[PDB]
């Protein structure tokens, strides 16, 4: 299956009703949401238990983690990719008894995005004083300060048997955003078929991506027809847009934004678990 940029690629909104329209690609039975189970929900034999969680922003300190077995976090684990920030962020992970702890990057995390430092300096430096700070040896090995978590950028993992991927761009002045269609979809034809989880920063079109103060949905429309004409992982898991923290299905993937920071800028969304069948 060969994926190339929608006609509706640049608009998220129209894309969505055009296919809902056309297709009822959005509508029920088989688009619905999915209530979230308690920690106290016992594993089915033969499953591993994910604990998905993103755009912690530092805010570590206070959330109460469940029970599991593999943690996954979808970006912004800092303010401003300080490496103090990161630091403090791997000596978290380090104290969660996970077997393992998987990461990616999002716009927050300014220093891992390589072409973003080195635009900053030559513009408008004072947008980001703190960060236009860093001299180049202080955010050269960012992403080896790390060392409690398996750190995913457009690359992958098998543990236990599943493969993760992950990359965190978006099609949004931060981080690791890129310009919507070819661009992104140079990124998403990455994702190797045969996934059965992918992490990305934020949403596709259509699942947990609407704006209620911009009246737009604003996930990635590649990425949308990437996952479920290509890829289908089991599991797509994602934040960015706090608004949308909760779970649906198409009937086939489930797709969770973890978003933990609220719009009030407080870690208060509970860590979603999410049981997958072992391979
Ligand atoms: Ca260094
Ligand atoms: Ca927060």
């Amino acid at each position: 299956v060969t994926i190339t940029v929608d006609e509706y690629s640049s608009n998220p909104t129209q894309a969505f009703t055009h296919y809902n329209i056309n297709q009822s690609r959005f509508q029920p039975p088989h688009v619905h949401m999915v209530d979230p189970i308690p920690y106290d929900t016992p594993k089915p034999a033969g499953h591993t238990r994910f604990v998905c969680i993103s755009d912690t922003r530092s805010r570590t300190d206070g959330i109460q983690m469940p029970y599991g077995d593999i943690l996954l976090h979808t970006g912004d684990f800092t303010e401003l990719g300080l490496p103090s920030e990161v630091k403090k962020f791997n000596d978290w992970l380090g104290n969660l008894p996970y077997e393992y702890k998987i990461v990616i990057a999002g716009n927050h995390e300014l220093t891992f995005d390589k072409e973003f430092m080195a635009d900053l300096v030559k513009q408008d430096y004072y947008r980001f004083p703190s960060v236009s700070k860093l001299k180049p040896e202080d955010f050269d090995n960012v992403q080896s300060l790390l060392t409690n978590s398996i750190y995913l950028q457009d690359s992958e993992v098998t543990v236990k048997g599943f493969r993760i991927y992950g990359a965190p761009w978006t099609p949004w002045g931060w981080g690791f955003n890129l310009p919507r269609g070819q661009s992104l979809l140079d990124k998403w034809n990455l994702i190797p078929e045969g996934t059965d989880i992918l992490m990305t920063h934020g949403p596709p079109l259509g699942f947990r991506d609407w704006v209620p103060k911009e009246l737009q949905r604003v996930g990635c429309v590649e990425l949308l027809n990437t996952v479920q004409r290509r890829v289908r992982p089991k599991l797509h898991v994602f934040g960015g847009i706090h608004e949308g923290y909760g779970t649906m299905t198409d009937g086939y993937t489930t797709y969770i934004n973890a978003s933990t920071c609220t719009v009030s800028f407080q870690p208060t969304n509970p860590p979603i678990i999410f049981d997958l069948p072992n391979p």
